[PDB]
DNA sequence: ATTATGACGCT
DNA sequence: AGCGTCATG
C-alpha cells in the first residue's frame, strides 16, 4: 500500500578490494602481477597458511585457510608472498597502511564506514541528490557505467560475458524514468555512476582494483558486491530482490553464515532467503528473538535500516599470536617475553595512531587461551591503559593473567598458553 | 596447527 | 565487565 515502506530511502555502496593483500604485494613486486599468487603467514608448518589468493590462483582451487604446501599441489606454479615478521610474529603494517590509502580516497566522495581492512560502506544518498540536480533530467549514458552489472538483467525475449553485461545494462537504462528525481532506481543508477568514479580514482591513485555493490542498504550492497568479482560493480535494485532471494541460500546473507542461519534453516525447514517471507514478524521474533526476527522479516523483503556509521578508523588496535601444538608457552619467562613482544608492537602502532588521528586509548584488554580449551578465548580481562609504554603494558597484562597459572611452581606455566592477545580500546580525543 | 585481527550483541 | 558470534585479509 501507500504506507508499506519499501526501504528505498538511501543509496548505499560496499567497496571491497579484490584479493587485497595479494594486490598490495603485486604492486610492490611486479613479477607477481597477473600470476597465480597468494599471501602466506609463516613458512615452517606446511609452507605457511594462505590468507589471500589472486583470482588466477583461485581458478586452480587455491583458497584462504589452505596450507601453502597443499595449495602448491593444486597449483605448482603458485607464487607466494610472505607477511612481514617483526618481534617474532606476523606484522600486518604494510596492509593497514595500504588500507588507509584507499579509505582516504573513498572519503573524498562520501562519508564511509570502515567495515574491515579492505572494505568500506558508503552512504551515497546526498552525493546522489547533488549529482541528480546537476544532471537536470539528462539521461544516464551506458558510457558512464563501463564496469556495472544490473543484477537480474538481461531478462525476457551473444555468448560473451561483456556482451551480457551490456545487454542487461541497456535493458536497465531503457526502463529508467530519468525525469523522476525521487525514483529509487534512478537514484541507485546515479549512485553506480559515482561508484564507477570512486573505483576509477582508487585504481588511478593506488593501483588497486576493487569490486562494489550498490543497493538501498548495507546487506544488499554487500551481497551485490560479491555477485561479479573481480574488478566489477553490481547494482541490486529493490525490484531485483524477489528473484535474487528466491534461490539464495540463507547463509550467504551477512550475519546468517553461522549458528543463527543454521537455526533459521533447521527450525523453519527452509533453504532460501525468499522463503522467509511466508512467516509473520511475530513468528520470526518467536524463534530468533525480537531484534533478529524484525531484522529477518524486513531483510527477506530487501529492507534493512542499519546506518552507514561515520567511522573511517578502527575502534580497537590489537596484537594477537597463537602458540599451537608444541609451541604453547609453558614457562613464565616465555609468557613474559611474548607479552613484551606483543606490547612492543602495540606501543608502536598506538604511538603512530595517536600522531595520525589525535586520540589515545584508555583500556587494555588481555585475552589468553589455555591448552585444551576449545573456545578461541579462554579468558578476557581489562585493565587501565594510562601510558603508551610496552614494558608497563606487558607487566600489567601479566599481572592481570598471572592468576590463571594453576602450576604450584611459579617458574612453570600450567596449563600452557596457546594464544596471547593485547587490545587497546576506549579511545578518547586527545 | 585455520592465523591475526576487528565489530558487535548478550547479560 | 566478560563472554559469545560473525566475519575473513
Ligand atoms: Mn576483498
Ligand atoms: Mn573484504
Ligand atoms: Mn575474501
Amino acid at each position: 500500500g501507500p504506507h508499506m515502506a519499501t526501504g528505498q530511502d538511501r543509496v548505499v555502496a560496499l567497496v571491497d578490494m579484490d584479493c587485497f593483500f595479494v594486490q598490495v604485494e603485486q604492486r610492490q613486486n611486479p613479477h607477481l602481477r597477473n600470476k597465480p599468487c597468494a599471501v602466506v603467514q609463516y613458512k615452517s608448518w606446511k609452507g605457511g597458511g594462505i590468507i589471500a589468493v589472486s583470482y588466477e590462483a583461485r581458478a586452480f582451487g587455491v583458497t584462504r585457510s589452505m596450507w601453502a604446501d597443499d595449495a602448491k599441489k593444486l597449483c605448482p606454479d603458485l607464487l607466494l608472498a610472505q607477511v612481514r615478521e617483526s618481534r617474532g610474529k606476523a606484522n600486518l603494517t604494510k596492509y593497514r597502511e595500504a588500507s588507509v590509502e584507499v579509505m582516504e580516497i573513498m572519503s573524498r566522495f562520501a562519508v564511509i564506514e570502515r567495515a574491515s581492512i579492505d572494505e568500506a560502506y558508503v552512504d551515497l544518498t546526498s552525493a546522489v541528490q547533488e549529482r541528480l540536480q546537476k544532471l537536470q533530467g539528462q539521461p544516464i549514458s551506458a558510457d558512464l557505467l563501463p564496469s556495472t552489472y544490473i543484477e537480474g538483467l538481461p531478462q525476457g525475449p551473444t555468448v560473451q560475458k561483456e556482451g551480457m553485461r551490456k545487454q542487461g545494462l541497456f535493458q536497465w537504462l531503457d526502463s529508467l524514468q530519468i525525469d523522476n528525481l525521487t525514483s529509487p532506481d534512478l537514484q541507485l543508477t546515479v549512485g553506480a555512476v559515482i561508484v564507477e568514479e570512486m573505483r576509477a580514482a582508487i585504481e588511478r591513485e593506488t593501483g588497486f582494483q576493487c569490486s562494489a555493490g550498490i543497493s538501498h542498504n548495507k546487506v544488499l550492497a554487500k551481497l551485490a558486491c560479491g555477485l561479479n568479482k573481480p574488478n566489477r560493480q553490481t547494482l541490486v535494485s529493490h525490484g531485483s530482490v524477489p528473484q535474487l532471494f528466491s534461490q539464495m541460500p540463507i547463509r550467504k546473507i551477512r550475519s546468517l553464515g553461522g549458528k543463527l542461519g543454521a537455526s533459521v534453516i533447521e527450525i523453519l525447514g527452509i533453504e532460501y532467503m525468499g522463503e522467509l517471507t511466508q512467516f509473520t514478524e511475530s513468528q520470526l521474533q518467536s524463534h530468533f528473538g525480537e531484534k533478529n526476527g524484525s531484522w529477518l522479516y524486513a531483510m527477506c523483503r530487501g529492507i534493512e535500516h542499519d546506518p552507514v556509521k561515520p567511522r573511517q578508523l578502527p575502534k580497537t588496535i590489537g596484537c594477537s599470536k597463537n602458540f599451537p601444538g608444541k609451541t604453547a608457552l609453558a614457562t613464565r619467562e616465555q609468557v613474559q617475553w611474548w607479552l613484551l613482544q606483543l606490547a612492543q608492537e602495540l606501543e608502536e602502532r598506538l604511538t603512530k595512531d595517536r600522531n595520525d588521528n589525535d586520540r589515545v586509548a584508555t583500556q587494555l584488554v588481555v585475552s589468553i587461551r589455555v591448552q585444551g580449551d576449545k573456545r578461541l578465548s579462554s579468558l578476557r580481562r581489562c585493565c587501565a591503559l594510562t601510558r603508551y609504554d610496552a614494558h608497563k603494558m606487558s607487566h600489567d597484562a601479566f599481572t592481570v593473567i598471572k592468576n590463571c597459572n594453576t602450576s604450584g611452581i611459579q617458574t612453570e606455566w600450567s596449563p600452557p598458553l596457546t594464544m596471547l592477545f593485547l587490545c587497546a580500546t576506549k579511545f578518547s580525543a586527545s
